[PDB]
């Protein structure tokens, strides 16, 4: 369900998936839980807004907020700070869905979900909706605009015939994950091909091994490794260091291409100009 708004004139009624919540105009005190959305914050100049975010995990692209009151981590959410702050609005995503209830109690709480199904368009409402509260829909237009015409330049290099892969790496284990999931805008915004269209999964993706790999014997494989985030050492590189991989197209070319996990795994794709990074990491991969 996207999000919807009527203005009621002093503030919006807005209605999302999660619930209905009345939103003042202009709100000057917001916490925010999706790194996305604080990415978008910062493209709108909406910087002052801000009194909470997730500091104990905050990526290298959102330093900039790094001294704002910590609400807690990319998984974990600190109540008393939250309230202590006072805000008049709290912005989440699908993360932090299992606790609405509790941030509803707190502050009128904007869903900002990603839809795995229909991205763009889902990102679209997200942008526009933040940009409608404070009267910035021209400028977030703009924006928006910018990010189209970055990804009609990457589909343009794309090569019909190749086959890509995408796996997130644990430390002992691979999970491929296809079309529609939390990683398919490589496949479906930018109409890079899979090896395999059906894997169809939820959250875990599907448990694979290298002999798959070889099996499949991708033209690209796009690595998440999760080992970056949780700082384990052993590192993709390693689990991908055998001699089924090398015999692979994707190891014989050097189109193993390790994603950035703040980027891909922490899902910043609210963000106006985190989502230009990560179109524009695909598009350098592939050309």
């Amino acid at each position: 369900l996207p999000i919807s708004m009527s203005d009621e004139g002093d503030s919006f009624l807005v209605k999302d998936s999660l619930g209905e919540n009345k939103i003042p105009k202009n709100p000057s005190k917001v916490v925010i839980l999706d790194l996305g959305i604080l990415d978008t914050f910062d493209a709108l100049k909406l910087n002052d807004k801000v009194v909470g975010v997730p500091a104990k995990n905050l990526p290298k692209y959102l330093q900039q907020f790094k001294n704002k009151p910590s609400v807690g981590g990319v998984q974990q959410v600190d109540f008393e700070a939250i309230n202590a702050l006072k805000p008049d609005l709290i912005i989440i995503s699908g993360r932090q869905s299992k606790f609405y209830d509790k941030l509803k109690e707190i502050a009128p709480t904007l869903f900002v979900g990603l839809d795995n199904a229909n991205f763009l368009s889902s990102f679209e409402n997200n942008v526009l909706s933040v940009a409608k509260l404070y009267g910035l829909e021209k400028e977030a237009l703009e924006k928006i605009s910018d990010i189209k015409n970055e990804i009609e330049k990457a589909k343009s290099i794309v090569d019909e015939d190749k086959k890509a892969l995408i796996i997130l790496t644990n430390s002992n284990k691979i999970s491929a994950f296809g079309p529609q999931s939390r990683f398919g805008i490589i496949h479906d915004v930018l109409g890079i091909n899979a090896v395999d269209e059906n894997i169809k999964v939820g959250t875990h993706g599907k448990s694979i091994n290298s002999e798959f790999i070889l099996e499949k014997n991708p033209d690209y494989i796009f690595v998440v490794d999760r080992n970056v985030i949780l700082g384990n050492k052993e590192r993709a590189q390693g689990i991908l260091d055998n001699a089924l991989v090398a015999k692979t197209k994707a190891a014989q070319n050097k189109k193993i291409i390790y994603l950035d996990p703040e980027y891909w795994y922490l899902a910043s794709g609210n963000g106006l100009e985190s989502l230009k990074t990560m179109i524009l990491e695909i598009k350098n991969a592939v050309k």
